[PDB]
């Protein structure tokens, strides 16, 4: 069966505002583009990322 | 040529921590699994979301 978790294997610092810090054997998951009628997005004026409903947005 | 931005066409609040909140009008980037060697990752102990590089990581 599939892995849930990974462990990091050394330190790392973010230098962007789409990377992720964390330190060595902090517990993580790697996570899928979709989740149902999710999708991960990130805001270009607040900087985050995170999922969002898709039926919330419009192309430009 | 592909769209690059989407805008929002309402207010979101997240209830969860994978979940992203916005405003109307925010604009914002959907944002593919792997950017190259690089894949996107949470982390349960920072509850943060971002991309890491997948060689600084391994199953549990």
């Amino acid at each position: 069966g599939g892995v849930t978790t990974f462990v990091a294997l050394y330190d790392y610092v973010a230098s962007g505002e789409t990377d992720l810090s964390f330190k060595k054997g902090e517990r993580l998951q790697i996570v899928n583009n979709t989740e149902g009628d999710w999708w991960l997005a990130h805001s270009l004026t607040t900087g985050q990322t995170g999922y969002i409903p898709s039926n919330y947005v419009a192309p430009s």
